[PDB]
């Protein structure tokens, strides 16, 4: 990317990486037997959030020194945050995918039914002030690709819920990101269905979305609907699946179903109008199982090596 660390993060206080746990660590994530069993190339990492005073946890596959600095993905977990058992490490092969790919991947394990966005209210169920977008775009990238040695390059991922992170962090940030994949999420999130897509996944972290974004159509809840503000993808790289993954997040099923469907409908068309081309997943399958995501780091590394111009 031609946007560096520097040029998003402003003033903002830097992350601090850690190699180490807190000492104030109660008991072991249940990710941690999965991380120590895995290469030496996959690390646990602490990143301290200035703006959240927390330690965020984060599971990071380290690329190889065979063709020096490589690109980074962040990749980010659903609604589970990582904090539970429903996540990448715990249920998909990401490690050995990554591994092989020699790339560079960071997966944080906090922010349960977060969006990875910043909040205007605190909510002390979820741990008090939340700024996963601060944390994420400005406070944690310069630390951590300097300690990475990264090349410059980097793509932003999610699934279900954080595939709307996915597609709001590049228009918000426009250039910082070579490449964006959307898993299964829905783009709108102030229209009336997308806004009830928001109340049923934060309901989950005793959690409702004015907290998180305001009064439904308010000026910050329009910053933060990427179906509205689509065209400020144009540039990145894109990976879209269908959205009916997404009602995974909430555990009839037919018009759950078609509801979130027209969530990529919308998208689609409105990119298309655009001229904004994207890579599409869109076959239907009988499951939107843990195979079913674990297949979405397949289709999108035609985004990913193109974006970074692997071999």
């Amino acid at each position: 990317a031609e946007v560096t660390p520097a040029d998003v993060a402003g003033d903002t206080a830097l992350s601090t990486i850690s190699d180490s746990a807190p000492a104030d660590e109660a008991s072991a994530p249940r990710w941690r037997a999965h991380v120590n069993a895995a290469d030496e190339r996959v690390k646990e990492m602490w990143a301290y959030s200035p703006s959240m005073d927390r330690n965020v946890p984060l599971v990071v596959i380290t690329a190889d020194e065979s063709a020096g600095p490589r690109p980074v993905i962040y990749l980010l977990n659903g609604g589970d945050g990582g904090e539970g058992a429903a996540n990448w490490v715990m249920q998909t092969d990401v490690l050995d995918f990554y591994l092989e790919k020699n790339v560079n991947v960071v997966i944080p394990m906090e922010g349960k039914f977060s969006y990875y966005t910043d909040w205007v209210e605190e909510n002390a169920s979820l741990g008090g002030k939340q700024m996963w977008e601060t944390f994420l775009v400005k406070e944690l990238p310069g630390p951590l690709e300097e300690k990475l040695n990264t090349d410059g390059q980097r793509a932003i991922a999610g699934m279900s819920m954080s595939a709307t992170t996915s597609l709001l962090f590049p228009q918000h940030f426009p250039g910082f990101y070579d490449a964006a994949a959307s898993f299964s999420g829905c783009a709108a999130t102030s229209s009336l269905l997308p806004w009830e897509y928001l109340k049923l996944t934060l309901d989950r972290g005793n959690a409702t979305p004015e907290q998180m974004w305001g009064p439904r159509g308010g000026e910050y809840n329009i910053y933060n609907d990427a179906l509205i503000n689509s065209d400020k993808l144009r540039g990145t790289e894109l990976y879209v699946s269908n959205a009916s993954g997404l009602a995974g997040e909430w555990e009839t099923g037919g018009i759950i179903e078609a509801a979130t469907n027209k969530c990529t409908h919308d998208l689609k068309a409105k990119l298309d109008s655009a001229g904004i081309p994207a890579d599409w997943n869109l076959r239907p399958t009988g499951t939107h199982s843990w195979g079913w995501w674990q297949d979405d780091l397949r289709g999108s590394w035609t985004t990913f090596a193109r974006a970074f111009e692997l071999e």
